[PDB]
């Protein structure tokens, strides 16, 4: 099925699990990083209509708010799981360029930066603005971007 990168649109880094590995563990880290590699490539499986898992390609794990919660408040971190649940559904807005959970707030860079430096960890935040944009492209042409509910 499609596969994409998450690559912040304010600064051009992208979603990886921290250290990069192809098989994180369980609750490691959702990271921003300049690096392009198989294991920083993602999928979306498509649950109901807008909602979905979006799952680490090499692992098949899937991004999660840190704890699983269906309300998860600001500066919780996001990590990846195994698990499959309701409250690791995200819709991916590529109309108004931003990633929701299903507790209707966004994914982030921690600290709000439009150019945060490598490694910097991702957080849930209910604030919308620049920063928190992102885009879903090609691994082969960062810039083309893919429509990922296909």
């Amino acid at each position: 099925m499609t596969t994409f990168l998450i690559k912040h649109k304010a600064s051009g880094k992208f979603l990886h699990p921290y250290g990069g590995s192809s098989n994180p563990a369980n609750n490691t880290k959702l990271v921003l990083h300049s690096d392009i590699h198989e294991r920083m490539y993602f999928q979306f499986d498509v649950v109901d209509e807008r909602w979905g898992y979006i799952k680490h390609v090499a692992s098949g794990k899937i991004v999660h708010p840190y704890g699983g919660q269906a309300n998860p408040p600001n500066e919780t971190n996001m990590v990846l799981h195994q698990d499959r649940h309701d409250r690791a559904l995200f819709a991916m807005d590529f109309f108004n360029d931003n990633i929701m959970h299903k507790g209707g707030k966004y994914i982030h860079p921690k600290g709000g930066s439009p150019n945060p430096p490598n490694n910097t960890e991702t957080v849930i935040h209910g604030d919308k603005h620049a920063a928190m944009e992102f885009i879903f492209v090609s691994p082969k042409n960062k810039d083309k971007r893919v429509l990922v509910y296909a």
